[PDB]
């Protein structure tokens, strides 16, 4: 009676939720999607009841691009740090001049990726670079990096043809990579700066008070499902369980 859309393979927690939900006469069905552009339309069209694959910034930008979509965060799931990867150089400080760089092309992850390149000391962005910054906002490119933006799901595959790639945690693990230990540089994830990237369970605004959905997110956050999640992702992601007001605060802040 409840279909959850996901876009990554880290689903042990949801599998446990499905297992536990039976006891409450709730039949959970996990539906996987091939990229980030399908789950929100599926949710908006009623194909699924909720999805869990995106962060606050991505949803915010999606809503800005689709004024007819009334979807909001019901619960938070995890913080999944972004990382810089390379099959050629393992010291981010020794990236060769002229290196080819690949980053996600959607508004929020592209800006996020550029900020990470900046944090690694590879480029400089305008002082007021926002959550929607772009390549045009780079102020200095000392290493003459050749930056190319591709769909988020293709940054990992590109590794063989480029020097470095900024890959989303779920895409990296989808490629069988360790999002904690494989990156040559990890995104800072212990301050307010990373709040826009906390992942969420999203639902149609009309269902924000649904008691069955409430139960589902409750189970997700229960000790049992959380133990499953930790054994599944290890230290690759950090569980987050914000209160309703904290969730809205971020949503309001981004809009």
């Amino acid at each position: 009676k409840v279909t959850i859309g996901v876009a990554s393979n880290d689903t042990k927690a949801w599998e446990k939720v499905k297992e536990l939900a039976k006891k409450d006469d709730i039949d959970v069905e996990i539906k996987h999607f091939s990229d980030y552009n399908l789950p929100n339309k599926a949710l908006n069209d009623g194909d699924i009841d909720m999805n869990a694959f995106q962060h606050f910034a991505f949803l915010d930008q999606y809503k800005k691009a689709h004024k007819g979509t009334k979807i909001s965060a019901l619960s938070t799931t995890v913080l999944a740090p972004l990382g810089i990867y390379s099959d050629k150089i393992k010291d981010v400080k020794k990236v060769k001049d002229g290196a080819k760089v690949v980053i996600p092309n959607d508004v929020s992850n592209q800006a996020r990726a550029l900020k990470l390149l900046e944090a690694a000391g590879l480029i400089k962005l305008k002082k007021d670079f926002g959550l929607a910054g772009t390549v045009k906002d780079i102020t200095s490119n000392p290493k003459h990096l050749k930056i190319t933006a591709v769909d988020a799901q293709q940054t990992a595959r590109a590794l063989s043809d480029v020097d470095i790639a900024v890959i989303n945690n779920g895409v990296a693990t989808k490629a069988g990579k360790d999002p904690k230990n494989d990156p040559i540089f990890l995104e800072k994830s212990n301050s307010d700066a990373v709040k826009p990237y906390i992942n969420i369970v999203a639902v149609n605004d009309k269902d924000l008070d649904n008691k069955t959905y409430a139960k589902i997110v409750e189970l997700y956050h229960s000790k049992e499902a959380q133990k499953a999640l930790q054994e599944d992702v290890k230290d690759g992601e950090k569980p987050v369980n914000l209160s309703k007001d904290e969730i809205k605060a971020i949503e309001t802040s981004l809009a």
